[PDB]
């Protein structure tokens, strides 16, 4: 710089420090977005320090040489708009303006989570957080108490945890955590950032990384000469813009990037089904399309995908998550060659999935297709493939509801089975038995049939007439509540299922016992509850004599039926009996009277009920 005296004087430069004008640039970007009245979830910026410790602050992470290499205003409240002081920082790794996290009081940025120069580890860690916090489910919950008791107590199986799934209240989409209500175009400058997030925002797109926060400025100025190019952020590999309701458009800033892997645009419902489609393909259709490996779409308004031949290009695409969506119809086909790990499209309205949807990692554990109207269970696996996943659900759809067919019978490949050990086919549509699951070496351990049209498993359902299939040993889990089930099979015996451990018949129709289960050495749990016909009669009024010979078996529901006469005193081993409202029934509980009155036993009862053997019950 020069002044004048004419004469020319120079002014002799103030050859200031990059670490001290990062910190000018903190300043800056405090005093744009109302720092004095920011305050944290779970604190606040300081600048009533010396100019060098600057940059000490809440969410800023530094360098060995006090550069800013991390900055997050998660929870902080902040409201205006992000100053072009922010492409000072050229040395930013991780940057978030807001996220998912502020929707359920965790800060997703800093030492414990995204943090510059990370782990792999732990950057996987992260991109999980996502999907662990609310997409990951265990299809398995929908099993009965009874069903769960019996899977928990088996060292054999993996236990059932209690569900941790966050699902949003319509009052979270689409509510604020700032007022960001625009970001600087020099976002460009910061070539070496490599996770950029925002979220619960009430910006428009255009104001995402279009234009100068302030053309006028010094830094706008300088960096105009400079040709900055999305192109040049080599290392952004995860970018969210999340839950932001004045959305009409995704910005388009991100169809523009080169390297980005992990995509977050979930809960932009100020976003027609159309325009999301449209976005979706156009950064498939982009270079950026062949790179994206995880997309979170869930809590949107999709009607569809995008083309066939635009979602064949995402070659390098891992994980799907459409959750709460309006997908309807038969939806667009990536390719076999599109290989998922994670796949979930639960709460939509889709009626089919193609023969090519896609292909699968050996690293699959659960995936879900529930809560949509498919009519038949989709033709996509093979039961000869070495790796299992863990469970499928296929729960709340429509199967089985034209003409009784589970499987598509225009197929033109015969039911290649499922590679899995638990199916919930609960709550559908189901009148004949899925034999082709058995049929074709399915390694199932569980199925989930409660809430369904079964009327009777007759004969070969499970195995054919003179040969057992390959895997039906596997079964241990059967759930058919709420069915309208009269009879079973020898099928149920020893000789096709060895290893039954848990079965549940309540709320159906038998009339008489269905004994078949009980020829199992192994069986722990058996349930056989409130068993009526279509004019509301308690059906079943018969005893199963025997039961107390069952080796293995510990628990036994019979309640709300019409039991009378049960002529074998109860064993001391079935420790959990539920015989609770049954007026007629006349039982000796004689021997499991002692292991009452020590608290060792587990006694559902009516003190009105003709229960002989045991006066500490108090009966009538
Ligand atoms: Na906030």
């Amino acid at each position: 710089t020069v002044k004048d005296n004419d004469a020319i004087v120079p002014i002799k430069l103030s050859r200031t420090a990059e670490y001290i004008k990062d910190y000018l640039a903190l300043k800056e970007i405090w005093d744009a977005l109302n720092g004095k009245n920011w305050s944290q979830q779970g604190a606040n910026w300081n600048f009533n320090k010396e100019l060098d410790m600057w940059g000490a602050q809440p969410g800023v992470s530094l360098n060995s040489n006090g550069r800013v290499t991390g900055l997050s205003l998660e929870g902080f409240g902040a409201s205006g708009r992000v100053p072009d002081a922010i492409g000072q920082l050229t040395e930013l790794e991780v940057l978030a303006l807001g996220s998912h996290g502020e929707k359920v009081n965790e800060r997703l940025f800093g030492p414990k989570g995204i943090s510059a120069n990370m782990s792999d580890e732990q950057k996987q860690k992260m991109r999980m957080h996502y999907q662990k916090t609310f997409v990951d489910y265990d299809p398995r919950e929908d099993f009965s108490d009874l069903i769960k008791d019996c899977i928990n107590s088996d060292p054999q199986q993996k236990s059932i945890k209690k569900s941790s799934r966050i699902t949003l209240k319509d009052t979270q989409i689409g509510q604020l955590s700032n007022n960001i209500t625009f970001v600087s175009k020099a976002v460009m400058r910061l070539t070496k950032l490599r996770q950029f997030y925002m979220g619960n925002s009430p910006f428009v797109a255009e104001n995402i990384c279009e234009a100068w926060e302030n053309e006028n400025s010094e830094y706008a100025q300088q960096y105009k000469t400079e040709d900055l190019k999305w192109d040049n952020l080599k290392d952004l590999t995860d970018v969210e813009v999340y839950n932001c309701p004045n959305l009409t458009k995704l910005p388009t800033f991100l169809k523009a990037l080169p390297e980005m892997q992990l995509i977050n645009v979930a809960c932009n419902r100020g976003i027609s089904g159309e325009q999301l489609k449209d976005d979706w393909q156009a950064l498939a259709d982009a270079p950026v399309g062949e790179k994206i490996q995880i997309i979170y779409i869930g809590y949107n308004n999709l009607k569809t995908f995008p083309v066939e031949t635009s979602l064949q290009k995402m070659k390098k695409l891992g994980m799907l998550e459409c959750l709460y969506n309006q997908l309807e119809g038969k939806l667009p086909a990536f390719g076999s060659e599109i290989k998922l790990a994670s796949l979930n499209l639960a709460y939509n309205q889709i009626t089919e999935i193609p023969a090519n949807f896609c292909g699968f990692t050996e690293q699959v554990e659960n995936l879900s297709f529930a809560h949509n109207k498919l009519k038949y269970i989709p033709n996509i696996f093979d039961a000869k493939s070495v790796s299992v996943m863990s469970a499928i659900d296929f729960s709340y759809n429509e199967i089985g509801s034209v003409d009784g067919k589970n499987f598509d019978p225009l197929d033109p490949t015969p039911f290649k089975g499922i590679n899995v050990s638990s199916i919930n086919l609960s709550n559908n549509q189901i009148s004949k038995f899925p034999k082709e699951l058995f049929s074709t070496g399915s390694p199932l351990s569980s199925i989930n049939l409660m809430g369904n049209m079964l009327t009777e498993i007759p004969k070969n359902s499970l195995k054919d007439e003179n040969e057992n299939f390959k895997n039906t040993y596997l079964l241990t889990s059967i759930d058919l509540r709420f069915n309208k089930l009269t009879k079973l099979s020898d099928d149920f015996r020893a000789t096709t299922l060895p290893y039954l451990v848990g079965i549940d018949l309540s709320y159906n129709s038998f009339s008489k016992f269905p004994t078949q289960p009980l020829n199992s050495s192994t069986l722990k749990g058996f349930g056989i509850r409130n068993q009526r016909d279509a004019q509301g009669n308690r059906t079943l009024r018969e005893w199963p004599e025997g039961i107390t010979l069952c080796p293995s078996l510990t628990q036994l529901q019979i309640g709300s039926n019409d039991i009378r006469k049960v002529n074998e005193k109860i064993t001391p081993n079935i420790s959990v009996l539920d015989i609770k409202d049954n007026p007629n029934i006349s039982i000796d509980l004689s021997y499991v009277c002692p292991y009452i009155e020590a608290g060792m036993y587990m006694l559902f009862y009516d003190k009105t009920q003709d229960i002989r053997g045991c006066d500490a019950l108090d009966i009538k």
